[PDB]
């Protein structure tokens, strides 16, 4: 079925942001999908999404003022990588990437991940999904994944407890997509927040997104339960939290973020050019492109 019957869930005019990213800010949480002509969706695939090619996504990048991206493999497009090496491909070195596998991936496969730019995988924790995970299999691939790379994972506050065990047990870095959708509703201090801490005081190198006012606060923009709610998280743990836009928005058409909007939350839970600097240049850099740093 075409592109015109599939599902947009982004904005086709994104305002221009009020605020201006550092010079070299990266992008650490967006996704393509297809176009479903080079790159088919996954036949698991129960709704899809219209085409967001990387053409579209380094137009978006430029235009909100970011010089590179982490593209996440998006979940319509399964094990299937392509789409997402592909675009790290024409990013012409403004791309890294993360990766969904098949628990059953060899060594050899993993490494062609890695030169097409993959510096990690991802785990879709969510509610419906939890209790079907087979969460031997991912700690067994999480242990023999390529020299550096690091899991990024996805899961709900109402089951965060349920998880402590496999989180601990993982043998690589960890990034939390979302900070693990905490009610930012209850303020800075309330459950989910004291909960999310006491994840991040387990482990030195459990990182986090502080992404997506659009998916964790109901009451729509400017978001201000996200923003006063994650701000003092980025504040209290600068060096392990990096950023994204979630663009195209994978599932948002019930309620599409404008991206302008969206960049324009950084400077309310990074108030410091020191912050800014550190969420959007150091610490991405220094985990997807470690080769460059120092």
């Amino acid at each position: 079925l075409t592109n015109d019957e599939r599902i947009l869930s982004w904005n086709e005019t994104p305002s221009k942001p009020r605020y201006t990213p550092p010079p070299g800010a990266i992008d650490a949480h967006c996704h393509v999908f297809g176009p479903m002509a080079q790159f088919p969706f996954s036949p698991k695939a129960k709704y899809l999404p219209r085409d967001a090619g990387p053409d579209m996504l380094f137009a978006l990048r430029d235009h909100l003022g970011f010089a590179r991206n982490v593209i996440v493999q998006a979940s319509c497009h399964g094990t299937d990588n392509a789409a997402t090496l592909d675009a790290i491909a024409r990013a012409q070195g403004k791309a890294r990437g993360i990766a969904v596998v098949d628990p059953a991936i060899d060594e050899a496969e993993l490494a062609a991940l890695h030169e097409g730019g993959m510096r990690g995988i991802r785990f879709n924790f969510l509610k419906r999904l939890v209790d079907d995970a087979p969460k031997d299999k991912f700690l067994e691939v999480a242990g023999r994944l390529p020299a550096g790379w690091h899991v990024v994972i996805y899961f709900e506050a109402d089951i965060l407890e349920e998880l402590r065990p496999f989180m601990d047990a993982i043998p690589v870095p960890i990034v939390i997509d979302h900070m693990g959708r905490p009610d930012v509703r209850q303020g800075p201090d309330g459950a989910d927040m004291k909960a999310f801490r006491r994840l991040l005081d387990s482990r030195e190198d459990i990182w986090f997104k502080a992404t997506c006012p659009d998916r964790l606060d109901p009451a729509g923009p400017p978001w201000d339960d996200f923003a006063r709610s994650v701000a003092p998280l980025v504040a209290d743990y600068a060096d392990r939290v990096i950023w994204g836009t979630d663009w195209p928005h994978p599932n948002m058409q019930d309620a599409i973020p404008d991206d302008g909007l969206v960049v324009d939350m950084i400077p309310r839970i990074a108030p410091t050019p020191e912050l800014q600097h550190k969420m959007l240049v150091t610490n991405p850099m220094r985990l997807y492109w470690s080769e460059e740093m120092e």
